Parts: C-alpha cells; sequence; structure tokens
C-alpha cells in the first residue's frame, strides 16, 4: 500500500485548504492514503514536520510554503522519500515544483489597469519576506510601470498580512498618500475583500473610483460586493500534475520535466471597469 | 508517542476549520500527533476513513459529520479505538459527543427578531435531510414561532446545499411570495451572506428592508457589509473539551459525562437592527 504525505502552511487559508483538498480527493482515486499535518505557517513546524512524516512511513510527500528557504532546499535535498512542491517557490528549480509564474501573473493584473488608463496603480503585498512576494509578484508589479514609463513610488507598495483586516489597514494607509492611488493590485483574495469593504466603508466606490484586483480566484472572489477580478490558478491542475509526477519519482520511471509551469488567466469581474 | 486522529467533511470549510486550529493546539500539549482525512459529507467515505485510522496506528478519533445515520453508529459500535462525535449530533445518545444546544440556539436567533417586532420571519436551512436541521434548527425556528402566536407557513421553511449561491436562491424564492418577509433566519453564514447579497442585487437594504441572523459566526460575519449577526458556537472550545473528554477514554478513565453541551451566544452586529 501507498501513503503520501501533505503538509501545508496555513490550515485556514482558503487557498492552501481547497488545494490540500484537491490533492485528496486525487489521492481518492490512486487509492492512495493521505496524512495531512498542519505548518502554521512557522519556519519550526516545517522541518519538524519533514521530519515527523518519515516518522510516520510515508513514501512520498507534497510540499507547500510561502517561503522555501535555501536551508529548506537542502534539507529538502535528501530525503528518503521523493518530494514536491505545490506552487510554492524555487527560484533555482533545484527541488520538483509544480505552480504557475507569478511574476507574469502579477504583471498581466497591473498590465490590464494601465491599458485601463490606471498611471498610478498600488499594489497591496503578503509578508515581503516571502519569495512569492518580494521576488516574483512585486517584480511583475514594478515591470509593469517601469516597462510603461510609469514611475513607482515605493509608497504604493504596502505589506498586509494576509489577513481580511489587514486588508482594510492596507487602503486606509493608501488612501492617504496626496496621491490617492485609482487602482490596486491585491496579492490575495482574503485581503482584497478587505481592500474592497476598506474603500466601501470610506464612501469609495469600487470600480468608478478605485478599480482591484485580487489573485487566488477563491471561493470569496463571488462572495463579495463588487465580485472580485482576480488572477486564476489552475486548482486541480495544480494538484494532479503534482501527484502524478510524485507518482513517477515513487515507481522511479523519471522525467524530463521537474519545474512545471500551468498557465495562468484572469477572471474580470466587477472589481474592475 | 501516541496519536488521534480528526475526521472532518471539508477541510475547505473555514467551518469546520476554525474548530481542528483548536484540537490541534491541545494536541501541543497533551503530546499527540494530529492525523487528518476530507469526508466530503459523503457515506462512503466515513466508515471507510473510520477503519483506514484502524490501518495508521491512532489510539482515538475525533468525528465530525452533517449526517451521522444510525448505520455510522452502528458500524462504530465495533470501533477498536475510542470515538467521540464533535459539533454533529445523532439522536441516539449513546456514543460520545460534545456539542452545544442546536435548537435553544435557533430558537434564540429567532426570538431576538420577535423581539425586535418581527412577525414574518423566514428560515433558510440546510439540507433537511441531515437531524442537524430537522429534529434541531427548524424545531427551535418553529417553538419561538408557535410560543408567540406567529403562524408556522411551510413556504418560509427553504431548503439550501450550505452554498453561496443556494442563499442567494432562497431570498430570490422567499421574496417572490405574496406574504414578503422582514427577517430571514439562515442555517448557516456561507448561506447567510448569499441572502444578504441577493438581497441587495435586488434594491433591498440590509437590515432596513430586511434583517438577517447567520448561524456559527465564523470569519465570514466579519467580511461582509453589512457586518453578520451570527449565533456563536464555541468552535475552539469544543475542540478542547472533545479532547480532553477523547483522553479520558484512552487511558481508560471513568468518564462521568458522556454527552456534553457547552454554551452558545449570538454576536450581534449590523445585519440586525
Amino acid at each position: 500500500t501507498t501513503t503520501v504525505g501533505v503538509i501545508i502552511p496555513d490550515i485556514s487559508n482558503i487557498f492552501y485548504a481547497e488545494l490540500a483538498r484537491g490533492i485528496e480527493d486525487i489521492a481518492t482515486m490512486y487509492k492512495y492514503n493521505i496524512i495531512l499535518s498542519n505548518s502554521d505557517q512557522n519556519q519550526d513546524k516545517e522541518l519538524h514536520l519533514l521530519n515527523n512524516m518519515l516518522g510516520k512511513q510515508v513514501d512520498g510527500i507534497i510540499f507547500m510554503s510561502g517561503n522555501v528557504t535555501e536551508e529548506h532546499v537542502e534539507e529538502l535535498k535528501k530525503s528518503p522519500v521523493p518530494v514536491v512542491l505545490a506552487a510554492s517557490i524555487e527560484s533555482t528549480n533545484q527541488i520538483p515544483s509544480v505552480t504557475i509564474d507569478y511574476e507574469q501573473a502579477a504583471f498581466d493584473a497591473v498590465q490590464s489597469l494601465i491599458d485601463s488608463g490606471h498611471k498610478n496603480i498600488a499594489f497591496v503585498s503578503g509578508t515581503l519576506e516571502e519569495p512569492i512576494n518580494h521576488a516574483k509578484k512585486v517584480k511583475g508589479y514594478k515591470r509593469a510601470l517601469t516597462e510603461s514609463g510609469l514611475p513607482v513610488r515605493d509608497s504604493y507598495i504596502v505589506e498586509g498580512d494576509y489577513t481580511y483586516d489587514s486588508g482594510i489597514e492596507a487602503v486606509e494607509k493608501l488612501l492617504e498618500e496626496d496621491e490617492k492611488p485609482t487602482a490596486i493590485f491585491v496579492g490575495t483574495d482574503e485581503m482584497a475583500l478587505g481592500v474592497i469593504h476598506g474603500a466601501q466603508d470610506r464612501g469609495l466606490n469600487v470600480p468608478n473610483d478605485l478599480e482591484i484586483i485580487g489573485f487566488d480566484n477563491t471561493r470569496l472572489s463571488t462572495m463579495v460586493r463588487p465580485q472580485l477580478t482576480s488572477v486564476v490558478q489552475p486548482m486541480y491542475d495544480i494538484g494532479a500534475v503534482a501527484m502524478r509526477l510524485l507518482t513517477k519519482y515513487m515507481n522511479k520511471e523519471t522525467v524530463d520535466s521537474s519545474i512545471v509551469q500551468l498557465p495562468h488567466r484572469i477572471e474580470f469581474r466587477q472589481s474592475t471597469k
């Protein structure tokens, strides 16, 4: 029999949960059994779990993290079972990964506000410590403005903590800079909602005044009013392409493509014109 | 060295998620490992998983199901390990469980509306098949009505399927009733956000044209405008109590109360006056 271990950062986070769930639906069909164990986003419970898992005789692991350190990549470069990352970074492309190009994804998002006429666009990102942000999305945010000639006033990039409440704070701040942004690209659907309500509670209208874009195309995108235009991430595909990938290293049937990049898209709703 | 397993219907549901968090934190105090698995609210996967645990070497099991069929308990009556339900009833009162008084809970909500002067009050339930609804929530919904002289109308009791959109769908049907309601009690927050939004997409205001009260008091309550008045369920505490009680069972200590009901409450916000 075969049992794979799945470890996610925040059991609460609606993106890692829908993802983890999808993987358990796929494992059901593979007849594999899953041992799910939360990480609580702290770098201490992760490695500790990477150890816990082997202490449970797993045959392979699906790994998800906001920040995959070099200390992480090394420890992860010597496991008695295979391992692959689901929607996580490792811009060195050393360990198995199935994600989307956050870089361009973040670029298109901002790119569309430009085209809509927006000169000064803001950006609400998560912990600038996680590479998904400081490395890929921000670069996407800045490459959109710099490439179009528009300036990158660092006063337009505020950090939130993936919380709806930190979303409502980010809006109050950005709605204080003399030059009030006309568009805001948020890196998360949850925060985005906080951005929206925060702007509505100030008497602003989405999107006739402030236009907004979220990330993940999460169930919450269509549970807000106005509906949130968001960057779609191939849910089932990230998990399935990852599990069959893990099945190869588990059956040793090695393949010439260890760094899978699935395509993205943007779901335009009402948060933009 | 002992571990413990928890079976939840949908790790995607922020509801069952705010609870598994409470069992974990009591586990990192009692020293056991925490194993989880998704049920999909499907019978096939339940009794099944109820045995998969008998293979992953567990010592106790925390179970949560919208419908604990009389057969589930039967197939659970032959468990090689202690079982104790969480936030899920049965009506057989023989297998260990920790919940709240769903019936009184439903009663206080609709009473709070009647006490605001409402007379035409609706109820948007989850699948009436589940005992959690037909045996408890609707019962309490009617009690509060029949105890105040208010009529009970079949048209006012609309079924849904725990989805946001089903709530949208429920407000449309209710609003197309000659006798239009002024308040609506909803069995779930996710559905309640749909009832709220659905109302606003039709020009109605919240709470001046319609007052609604959710149930569970999940984070969704505060991610709406107007924020949602919801019946509170001690999600965290339910876990802890369940854990401590499963503990007694595995450590072979006599239990003086096999069935536990914690208190409930109502957190009023602005979806209510």
